[PDB]
C-alpha cells in the first residue's frame, strides 16, 4: 500500500491523539488481527469539523464518518438494564444500529455488573476495521456477480420470465 489514510479529526483532539499514538495503535493492531499491513495513517485538523467525528479520507475521497465520544465509553453489550441501575446513556444512531455510550465513572460501575466496555480510541480502531471489512466483501461480492453474468446460459426475456414467476 503507498497511499497513505488519512483521518479528519477535530481540531481541539489532534493533539491529544498524537500524544496517544493513534496511527501506530491502529497500524499494529490490524496487522495483528488480520496479517495485513495498512498504509501511513495520517491525522490532519478538520475544518469545521465537530467534536466526536472522524472522517477517514482514502485518497483523497470520503470514505466514511465515525461519531466516537473522545471523552466516553462505550457500551459493547449494552442492554436496557443500565438504566435501572440509574445510567443514561448517549446515544449514537447510525442506520439501524445504535451505539451506546457512558462516563467514565459509569463504565467502572457497568464493569462490575457485566458489561464489557471499550475506550474512544478502541472503538476508533473497530469502526476503521468494521469499514474496512465492510468493503473487501462488497468487492468480493462484485466478482461474484461478474462469474454469475459470465456463467449465464439464459437470455435477457427469458431469464426475467423466470424472476417474475418466483
Amino acid at each position: 500500500e503507498t497511499v497513505p489514510l488519512i483521518l479528519l479529526v477535530p481540531k481541539s483532539r489532534r493533539e491529544d491523539l498524537e500524544k496517544a499514538q493513534l496511527a501506530e495503535r491502529m497500524r499494529s493492531q490490524f496487522f495483528i488481527d488480520y496479517g495485513v499491513r495498512l498504509p501511513e495513517v495520517l491525522l490532519r485538523d478538520g475544518e469545521g469539523l465537530d467534536d466526536n467525528s472522524i472522517v477517514l479520507l482514502i485518497n483523497e475521497i470520503r470514505v466514511e464518518q465515525f461519531t466516537v465520544y473522545f471523552d466516553l465509553m462505550r457500551v459493547v453489550n449494552y442492554s436496557d438494564e443500565v438504566v435501572s441501575f440509574g445510567i443514561n446513556p448517549t446515544i449514537h444512531q447510525q442506520g439501524s444500529s445504535q451505539y451506546f455510550w457512558v462516563t467514565h465513572e459509569e463504565g467502572e460501575k457497568l464493569r462490575e455488573m457485566g458489561y464489557v466496555l471499550r475506550n474512544a480510541l478502541d472503538e476508533l480502531y473497530h469502526c476503521l476495521a468494521v469499514t474496512l471489512a465492510r468493503n473487501v466483501n462488497e468487492y468480493f461480492g462484485i466478482q461474484e456477480t461478474k462469474h454469475m453474468l459470465d456463467q449465464l446460459e439464459a437470455k435477457f426475456p427469458d431469464l426475467l420470465k423466470e424472476v417474475l414467476r418466483h
